[PDB]
């Protein structure tokens, strides 16, 4: 169960927050307030895919990820460099569970550099810290 001090410690360590299930859930709540939650949803989907070996499951999950977050027509599309997308598009024709690893790192970095600082300045972050303090 995350304490006030744990929630506060995340302000100096994005990696620590992202390792914590509560860190990811609290961050997600914030991201939805600024309509950038697709980045984290994609990141989580990629984490889940990496744990699969069954070919049908890999195919179905890889294609779902593409359709939800990669296709230029998806409403939950994430922002990726053209070289990353090119390699994804080739891999889509023969899916493997590591095919989103580069895109995952790109989106992690985006979250770290762009939305994370805004999280730390948000009233919702203040309220998270204060909701777990026993004062
Ligand atoms: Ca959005
Ligand atoms: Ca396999």
């Amino acid at each position: 169960n995350p304490t006030a001090e744990e929630v506060l410690s995340w302000s100096q360590n994005f990696d620590k927050m992202m390792k914590a299930p509560a860190g990811r859930n609290l961050f997600r709540e914030f991201l939805r307030t600024e309509y950038s939650e697709e980045n984290l949803l994609f990141w989580l989907a990629c984490e889940d895919l990496k744990k699969e070996q069954n070919k049908k499951v890999i195919e179905e999950k890889a294609r779902m990820i593409y359709e939800d977050y990669i296709s230029i027509l998806s409403p939950k599309e994430v922002s990726l460099d053209s070289r990353v997308r090119e390699v994804i598009n080739r891999n889509l024709l023969d899916p493997n569970p590591h095919m989103y690893e580069d895109a995952q790192l790109q989106i992690y970095t985006l979250m770290h550099r762009d939305s994370f600082p805004r999280f730390l300045n948000s009233q919702i972050y203040k309220s998270f810290v204060e909701s777990t303090a026993g004062s």
